[PDB]
């Protein structure tokens, strides 16, 4: 039956998907260079059989390319998928045995956790600092016998990121006020 | 039931609790495990001419709301970072579009707080630079390290000034 949502912010709720199968749906997403994500939830109608659970795939034709986005089960009804990067798109799901699901592998750039902004940033701070200051690091073999020229070590950003991670999976907040 | 309401890995809720003729409620449980709340409109009761939603969120502490964005017929969905600020609730008010053009949503779909969010970037910033600046060496104090790599000090002070200059004009030119 009809067992699912299909949402991308700024549109109508998609309830209605095409059934090419038994055990699969899609949603199609016009215009979808204009979406960066999208929320597919089971609608609370109909759970999933007995060892049964959902498989989300995305699809942008070249012909089509399906691409493991998630998952969606009974005790997780609902998720938000990352489609930037990877006029009509398709979003598949595909109701698998939970063992097979088990050993699938959605991929990564797919996934969105609550931590995802200060990630972004950070790496990009880190990133943006890599390119430009990298360009003027030096070993100490190839440095002008300056005895008073002042250097930084390059693996301070290393040491500085490891403690941030470790900063920011224990309290995502440690930062505010 | 005029709008739907998501916590993303949550189950849908459909069933709004009508406060008032022209208000809404969700309530929703355990709200320090809701990072993601997508808020929507059923497809069932558009808004009337010149209306739209209003969407509020309280956090109790003692409840305090605060607006989270809109959802009309024009946009009628919307998605919002709910952690960074047990029982909450997602409030939707049924205002004129006119009035809403002039409120300021604290909230964003990345964010929880477009001003936390800014002070984060320059906390980040900061605190990665007075880190960094503390390990400062001239050569004659350097302990012989062959594979290890240098930065000129000044070219780091450089990019801090430039960085946080930048920052300041476009708070997202990183990205």
């Amino acid at each position: 039956g009809s067992m699912f949502g299909c949402l991308v912010a700024g549109r109508l709720v998609q309830t209605a998907a095409q059934q090419v199968a038994e055990d699969k749906f899609v949603f199609d997403l016009p215009d979808y260079e204009s979406i960066n994500h999208v929320v597919v939830f089971m609608l609370g109608t109909i759970p999933f059989p007995e060892g049964m659970g959902g498989s989300v795939y995305f699809s942008y034709p070249d012909m089509p390319v399906w691409q493991l986005l998630g998952f969606v089960t009974n005790g997780k009804p609902s998720a938000i998928f990352k489609i930037s990067g990877l006029s009509v798109a398709q979003i598949g799901i595909s109701v698998e045995l939970l063992d097979s699901m088990a050993q699938q592998t959605p991929v990564g750039n797919a996934a969105v956790s609550s931590v995802d902004s200060f990630t972004q940033f950070t790496q990009k701070m880190l990133d943006n600092f890599y390119n430009f200051a990298s360009s003027f690091a030096v070993s100490q073999a190839q440095m002008t016998p300056s005895p008073s020229e002042m250097f930084i070590p390059a693996n301070v950003v290393l040491k500085w990121y490891e403690n941030f991670q470790r900063r920011l999976a224990q309290n995502p907040l440690f930062w505010k006020t």
